[PDB]
């Protein structure tokens, strides 16, 4: 499913450094029970997009989605 693909991506990108555990466990949060339907399609996109860089995808997530995911 769309989570588990989720939360397979932000545990590497936690492992990796790329992101904290803060937002790590912030964004999993977030996507599960807030994101909207077209927000979920959107993180997908972006896990396509950056399939082969992992510290592009974790800029591009902080950036797009740090102000939603976090409080």
């Amino acid at each position: 499913s769309g989570l588990e693909h989720c939360v397979k991506i932000i545990r590497q990108l936690e492992c990796s450094g790329h992101i904290d555990k803060n937002f790590a466990q912030d964004f999993l949060t977030w996507y599960s029970l807030r994101a909207t339907s077209q927000e979920i399609r959107v993180v997908k996109d972006f896990i396509d997009t950056f399939i082969d860089d992992p510290m592009a995808l974790a800029e591009q997530l902080i950036d797009t989605f740090d102000d939603r995911v976090s409080i």
